[PDB]
């Protein structure tokens, strides 16, 4: 019959500890808090750390059963608007993105105390980072498996988004691949529709894929969308895609969730499939700059659970983006050590513990005119996806795919002579179009 | 075929359209860019969540666009109505609904904000979903508890307790009056509390508490994990220990994994409580995200016996009128439209059995009268800190909450006005129950 | 590149290097051959357990060698410290550590004698290991025994006893007062006593003693076999017969088979006793082999609820100073360095649960006062010959050992100094326990 305080006390007297120094085995989270008026910054910040850790809204008698200072999180520093919170390594399950997200962003977002809250960044310790498998193949194995070096790998998204049948899907796929695009892909909403059933789409396009390979001499592919209602169907389509001879599968890793994505990733590696990830539904999180989760937290989670490719967004396309923000996200995927850059959105350093890099994928309303801006931001090791910029050509997919290939290859070659891309890209493209008719129509169409 | 970018307003906007009974209707509260009209923005969402793209493609002529394309048929100044043909969606997959409607259209340069308010699932599409395994009525029979809201509590602190101590806290709550308890949403498998020890320990407490009480008890074991196979392994372990219940975080785990776990859960004869963690990343702000009524619809479609609806008077933010609509949207067979409660569309549930709503948050005894007013008797009340925060331990806290609920319900059944007489009912009950007396004089 | 043979010192000896928190530090006791400097031998062992070889190869330039090479950073005259980076070792596998650290290095001509004294497991690498399935705390609840050492005993003779007679000795010892018994390390399945019969007969003896004594008994059935498939077949048969325990010779079976049996034991819910047979060939000599503190670290990581820590006062050798170090290396969450206790490095156990250290050998009642002093309340005292060697049988021998330990621990709990009053305490116990008298006056 032990006795305790049994009251209601502020969160900042047991969860705000400015003198704390974070360990190298601690999870560090940067939160962009907006408190309810009257409530102080340092009190709402302690609320976030309390309810992503052992805390609650009252003293409980169970607090004396176990030591609380060993496991409790604590907001160790506040820079006015950004509150830094340190989580012990003992609070998280080994090798599960679900728990690092069930706890950190579970209940802290819907509190009355905080009017709005954003998770700007997060430092994953090397101790926690090593319990994760990471990408199956990474960039370097990917390039060798495709036998393509020194060039941003191309790609298209077969349009119309929905409506095409399996026979008509495969003929468009063959047009893009024969045109010069290194790869195509299913659209994110095309799974098993009554007009484009998956068991027929998988069989049809791979005949188109294998036909284009025998005629061009290069190695092509097609990111079959294997997302489905459940993990069982997701694995069944992964199995069928492998035995058909495909090198690729695709998963909407956010709509399908992270547990299903991790389950598919293990099956995909066992079948020797390079797994492309689509970030659909990410814009619900990372759009508003005052609430949600920044993408670079999801970019860290993807590489942590394993994905050969992912969309980082295009800055100059038809979807929102920031150039400084994207550059940080690109190096969070492609590099091994990422020093903190305040001007590039990063708040912490990142030791990647030998985990292998991820291809950044630029997708959106990008045509030949975006190539000079696309090459500079991403460089050689990236994917350029021309969905509308290939089929939208005034002479079909094959003409559009060739023009896109010429534009990307001319600029990248031009970068080798030291020519300044951001000052001479227009003239470079005009010089290329002076001898490439397909690029001529594309340049005199979009502008 | 004429190449070139054309305004979206000419093809994917159609105000004179009358939606078929088999369409998938959606309501978007669009906030467009300056200089971009609502008509352009509304057609942008409908086109880009459907057959459309950012330009004109030669492959448009290959099939019939009008058969499949979405279209906006009504704009109420700020909210845009969009109709989706039934042939665009896979039969029984929440993921395709998510990856099509709420997948790509939110992150446009020309849409400063976009919130999916409500969407109407046609009966034809609804017939391909399994629905909740047990539902409200079968659950009440299985527990053998009728005519009152069921009580629960989150074992606290959230993390830190060992398996031995966790089962000791669980025993005190269940012995003290609570019908069920639950693992907290972040307690999956940690070094201080591994899952194979916690499952075996708290199930011993559940059986010990049940035998010494005479009532069926339960504990929502958290089978959430980092993979579908791991969760199915954890669900299987809980099943053969004799557990009635499991618990999955249906949003952080995902929807494909949630559907996989639901199918396995019904095979083992479990009752799958669902926790809505991370939902506030979506539904908090009023100008961006997805309203929880849409996420509440989807959960019932795929199947879940419980779901958190959000207590109105607790510590978590949540509206009162909108929560009433959600409670009707999860329990009732037919839900007519009600602009007061934010229900844009009329929803027919086509025989899908209902879902227990769960009210959890910073609630205590003082919130019992208001909670019973809102949720009636077919709901769960969770007192995480309102049980363990009692000045005399969990057994007293559980008794205080149990006495508070049973007293307020009895007065409501006797015809008293709960909203006006809650304080009087609670005082009259504390007049003969000390545990409730100490609970009230401590809080509020 | 320059091709040829080069001294090992030039590249793999870095006295200025500062070890990282993610490095794998080892302490090698080197005895160089007459005519080679100590650092050259220290550099040689570092290179031959890492990216190095005996000649400069053209393929070294293909990689950043300095990111992977192991280097010697401190020499203490005769002990060498080597720092192994984290990238060289596969996660979760003990076998890869021994393939690198204690592989080819022990056999080069330059280093005549080499012993691995201690090694530091970084927290980053340590986290990728499961640890003991149940540990100390959970097991005590599983047996419902607290506040005293747990008493067991090997069944003698080692080999020869038939299945029926073997279960008769087990019944006497358990009925007499022991908490567990155990199979002997070399009794897997022999023509005179097969495992199908031994497992079935023993589990009948355990249950009969468990029912008549009122407390929970057990028996560490040996599931060791020549293949992991056979071991798992025996592990499952022991599990469905109701046994609490299984026993594996974790050194003769091999670390891979041990990791496989440990994973299956946790799934089946079996406590896993580990026997260190063949460890002596490693750790007996003071100038060659592997110290048992390294094998104690390796065991706790890969898993195991018990390990034979060795008794100081017995027929088996073993120091006293190092024995306290190992017992702390198993049971404590953090183990600070102590050069007088043999520990070279600070060890952080990253939440891995502790392990019972088991003391066995040629011990009897006269050794109990010193045994309860070295270990304390958390250890197993195995009386193989001290239980059946009693003149009046094994039932009387079990009682004598049980009384001797429980009297000593109760005398410690009231302030008496055990090392000074062991004889007096044992005589006081013997003046009211006749069984203890005959054990005292036969082995005095
Ligand atoms: O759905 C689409 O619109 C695309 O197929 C582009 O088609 P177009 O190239 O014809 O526009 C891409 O998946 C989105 O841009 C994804 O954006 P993010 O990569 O930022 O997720
Ligand atoms: O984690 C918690 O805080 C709780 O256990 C409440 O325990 P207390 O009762 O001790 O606060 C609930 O799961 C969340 O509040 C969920 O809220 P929502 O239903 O809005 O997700
Ligand atoms: O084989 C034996 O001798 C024992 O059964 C003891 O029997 P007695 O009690 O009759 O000696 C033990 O297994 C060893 O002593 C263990 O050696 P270590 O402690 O070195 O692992
Ligand atoms: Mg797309
Ligand atoms: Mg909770
Ligand atoms: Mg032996």
């Amino acid at each position: 019959r032990a006795q305790y305080e049994a009251g209601v006390r502020p969160y900042r007297e047991t969860y705000y500890d400015p003198d704390y120094e974070p360990k190298d085995t601690d999870l560090l989270c940067a939160f962009r808090i907006t408190p309810k008026p009257g409530v102080p910054m340092e009190e709402a910040a302690a609320a976030v750390a309390a309810e992503s850790s052992t805390g609650t809204w009252t003293e409980v008698w169970s607090n004396l059963l176990t030591d609380l200072e060993r496991y409790k999180a604590r907001c160790y520093r506040i820079e006015g608007d950004v509150a830094y919170i340190a989580y012990p390594l003992d609070l998280f399950e080994e090798g599960s993105i679900v728990n690092i997200m069930s706890s950190i962003v579970g209940n802290v977002f819907g509190f009355k105390a905080v009017q709005a809250l954003r998770l700007e960044d997060m430092r994953i310790p090397v101790a926690y980072l090593k319990t994760f498998p990471g990408p199956p193949t990474g960039i370097q194995v990917e390039r060798d498996r495709l036998n393509k070096y020194g060039r941003p790998l191309l790609g298209g998204t077969i349009k119309p988004k929905l409506g095409l049948s399996a026979k008509e899907y495969a003929r468009v796929v063959y047009e893009c691949l024969r045109g010069g695009l290194d790869t195509t892909k299913d659209d994110e909403n095309l799974n098993s529709q009554p007009f484009n059933r998956w068991r027929d789409r998988f069989l049809y396009v791979m005949e188109a894929v294998r036909k284009a390979e025998a005629e061009t001499g290069e190695r092509k592919g097609h990111w079959l969308n294997v997302t489905a209602g459940s993990t069982e169907e997701m694995l069944k389509r992964a199995e069928f895609a492998a035995e058909l001879g495909s090198r690729y599968i695709m998963v909407d890793f956010l709509t399908a969730g992270f547990a299903a994505f991790a389950s598919v990733r293990r099956r995909a590696e066992e079948l020797g499939l390079m797994l492309h990830c689509h970030r659909a539904m990410h814009a619900v999180f990372d759009r508003q700059p005052n609430h949600g989760i920044h993408f670079r937290v999801l970019a860290k989670w993807l590489r942590m659970v394993g994905g050969d490719h992912v969309h980082t967004g295009t800055v100059v396309g038809k979807l929102e983006g920031d150039r400084a923000e994207t550059l940080g996200i690109a190096d969070l995927l492609r590099e091994d050590y990422v020093p903190a850059d305040p001007g590039r959105g990063l708040f912490f350093d990142q030791d990647w513990a030998g985990l292998k890099p991820v291809f950044p994928v630029a997708s959106g309303g990008i045509h030949v005119w975006h190539v000079p801006d696309l090459v500079s931001i991403f460089g050689d090791d990236a994917f350029f996806l021309f969905g509308g910029g290939t089929h939208g050509h005034p002479r079909g997919s094959r003409a559009g795919a060739t023009a896109n290939r010429v534009a990307v290859e001319a600029v990248v070659q031009a970068r080798n002579e030291g020519r300044d891309i951001l000052a001479e890209g227009r003239e470079i493209l005009e010089e290329a179009a002076r001898w490439c008719p397909e690029l001529r129509e594309a340049m005199e169409l979009w502008g």
